[PDB]
């Protein structure tokens, strides 16, 4: 089998990516938020508080002929960003692009924090990296991926993130029509249940590659890049009045500024961040200072590959028993 998925940034900004999902007898569409960096598939429901429900759409699993409580078992997840949501569970069919789970725990939220309620467009995320971080107790719970694995034609996802402009994700394929050139493939570590590898260094606009090891993790779920200080300083220092700003949270740079690319090492191979995906724009409605898609990890604990770098690539996240990751210039 396979699935193929188009995924549309929720704003001007791409600060996420939704994708419609299926869920349910008869079928329930919700936009999930696809993420990398996670492994929990949960939803706005029926039963979410209601004064935490603002314009999503919500699973209701009493209108489904197909769900089930998955008797005693609860979930509760914090993301890096400081959001958080939990519940119960509910096991029924989930559909993504054609392709069919059936039996998939589907975690209802009950309580959201405060950034999903005022997020409209994101009806719940679906997680995509290892099911040993699905935080389902006291029965663990598999990944959409990890339950539509074996009926797979390759046991592959591929994440084709666009700039300003829809992309998709496709299950089970390589579409080799999406991307240009050959796919270089990195090792992965699943020792802290991410898409986790290691970059082969950097460069700064037409400057002279970097060769250093960046270790980091691969996350949809996440907007920015997220790299070492060191590397942040030195690409900052290249844009004429650009400073990292404590108040603001992150450098900040002058919306008159033209970026530099930024260039990542996979292998022996490159990929280049265009300097105009590095633009977040003015920090409040109408400022001159525009916030960098670049920032500092030193506050994190992990380097992330976020949404800035991963929509520069076509990426394949293989999960064959060892698993890897490709990545394409497109």
């Amino acid at each position: 089998s396979t699935g193929s998925a188009t995924t549309t940034p929720i704003d001007s900004l791409d600060d996420a990516y939704i994708t419609p999902v299926q869920i349910g007898t008869p079928a329930q569409t919700l936009n999930l938020d696809f993420d990398t960096g996670s492994s929990d598939l949960w939803v706005f429901s029926s039963e979410t508080t209601a004064s935490e429900v603002d314009g999503q759409t919500i699973y209701t699993p009493s209108k489904s002929t197909t769900a089930k409580l998955l008797s005693g078992a609860t979930w509760s997840i914090s993301y890096g960003d400081g959001s958080s949501s939990s519940g119960d569970v509910y096991t029924d069919t989930v559909s993504v692009g054609g392709l069919t789970v059936t039996g998939q725990a589907v975690e209802s939220a009950k309580k959201v924090s405060s950034s999903f309620t005022e997020d409209s467009t994101i009806d719940g995320l679906l997680g995509l990296a290892f099911s040993t971080l699905n935080t389902v107790s006291p029965t663990q719970q598999k990944t959409f991926f990890d339950n539509a694995k074996a009926s797979l034609d390759s046991p592959v996802f591929t994440a084709d993130l666009g700039y300003h402009a829809p992309g998709t994700y496709n299950f089970g394929f390589i579409d080799t029509t999406a991307y240009t050139g050959s796919i270089t493939y990195t090792a992965v570590s699943t020792k802290q249940g991410f898409w986790e590898w290691t970059s082969t260094g950097y460069a700064v606009g037409s400057g002279t590659f970097k060769s250093t090891s960046i270790d980091g993790i691969a996350d949809t779920g996440t907007t920015l890049l997220y790299l070492p200080a060191t590397v942040v300083s030195a690409y900052w220092a290249q844009v004429s009045g650009a400073k990292s700003s404590s108040s603001v949270g992150g450098y900040v740079f002058p919306c008159s500024a033209t970026l530099p690319s930024f260039t990542f090492g996979v292998g022996s191979a490159r990929i280049v961040i265009p300097g105009d995906y590095i633009d977040f724009g003015p920090i409040s409605t109408g400022s001159s200072s525009c916030f960098g898609g670049i920032q500092s990890s030193a506050g994190i604990g992990i380097n992330i590959f976020g949404d800035v770098a991963l929509k520069a690539a076509f990426v394949v996240f293989n999960g064959a028993t060892t698993p890897t990751l490709g990545f394409a210039s497109k």
